């Protein structure tokens, strides 16, 4: 997150870190057995880390649980990042508490202009690199689809939306991949892609979660 702030420990209790020896992606807890992340975060050997604030210090509220199964969206296209969404099953159910909580799925999509919270452990610099160890937060509005498509001609699909600031300085970034965009109490996006980070007229592009709720619900019910 570039241009954001320190959230504070466990103030985003649905935020997960995916670990394969190291943090490599975010995710969102949607019930005690399942996480949703980006398809481009797929890899073998994932451990889900819940209850995290400093990802390099054991502070006392963590739960580390191996994934038993990954399900990348059937229609994910890695070349275009269309349908950039993936479900991860936990080997054992998380113990849900005030620091380890699920986020609700949308009943409908969010409107342009709605303010959202984006969070993660990704790079905080727009030029160069610095990775935080505690969780960072950013308030950002959803942008109109027209502004989104003008920024990225021919590359935006119905399964994507932009959020952020066209003037630059505030955005998600590498390492935030797979993490949540929460608006009005619902998971509406997943950190997916963009051009650089926090560059002018290149806002963040997010997987449009409201298009996948039926797939998510049916998939979790059958797995
Ligand atoms: N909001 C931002 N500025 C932001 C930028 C980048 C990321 C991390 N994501 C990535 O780097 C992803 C995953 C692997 C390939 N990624 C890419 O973004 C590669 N570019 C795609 C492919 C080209 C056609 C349109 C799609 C964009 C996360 C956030
Ligand atoms: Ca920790």
């Amino acid at each position: 997150i570039v241009g954001g702030y320190t959230c504070g420990a466990n103030t985003v209790p649905y935020q997960v870190s995916l670990n394969s020896g190291y943090h490599f992606c975010g995710g969102s807890l949607i019930n005690s057995q399942w996480v949703v992340s980006a398809a481009h975060c797929y890899k073998s050997g994932i451990q889900v880390r819940l209850g995290e604030d400093n990802i390099n210090v054991v502070e006392g509220n963590e739960q580390f649980i191996s994934a038993s199964k990954s399900i990348v969206h059937p229609s994910y296209n890695s070349n275009t990042l269309n349908n950039d969404i993936m479900l991860i099953k936990l080997k054992s159910a998380a113990s849900l508490n005030s620091r380890v909580a699920s986020i609700s799925l949308p009943t409908s999509c969010a409107s342009a202009g709605t303010q959202c919270l984006i969070s993660g452990w990704g790079n905080t610099k727009s030029s160069g690199t610095s990775y935080p160890d505690v969780l960072k937060c950013l308030k950002a509005p959803i942008l109109s689809d027209s502004s989104c498509k003008s920024a990225y001609p021919g590359q935006i699909t119905s399964n994507m939306f932009c959020a952020g600031y066209l003037e630059g300085g505030k955005d998600s970034c590498q390492g935030d991949s797979g993490g949540p965009v929460v608006c009005s109490g619902k998971l509406q996006g997943i950190v997916s892609w963009g051009s650089g980070c926090a560059q002018k007229n290149k806002p963040g592009v997010y997987t449009k979660v409201c298009n996948y709720v039926s797939w998510i619900k049916q998939t979790i019910a059958s797995n």
